[PDB]
RNA sequence: AUAUAUAUAUAUAUAUAUAUAUAUAUAUAUAUAUAUAUAUAUAUAUAUAUAUAUAUAUAU
């Protein structure tokens, strides 16, 4: 047995040396690695939700 | 009173020296251009701290 967390409030609550291992790591990417990534992070979001309108569980529509 | 010779002064010519203007060479200062270095400001990236927002926790 093993146990997930819920992220939501629910209703009731030998030379074993290969001879190609060495590392030399001479390459700078371009365009960086790292600028990319905080890039694609931000596209990378879902659009935020829009509840304006709507009811809720008492029935009365939310919102301003 | 006259002539010749001699001395000083004025004028002219020749030689020597000085000052001003102009020309050539050398040196310095200012300006412009180029190059190098340094500093400052702006932009990009990484790390740390602060503030704000979202999620979680605590308090009212």
């Amino acid at each position: 047995m093993k146990r997930i967390p819920r992220k939501t409030k629910g209703k009731s609550s030998p030379a074993t040396t290969e001879p190609g291992t060495s590392n030399r790591e001479q390459y700078k990417a371009r365009p960086g690695i790292a600028s990319v990534q905080r890039a694609t992070e931000s596209a990378e979001m879902p659009m935020k939700n829009n509840d304006e309108g709507t009811p809720d569980k008492k029935g009365n529509t939310k919102g301003d």
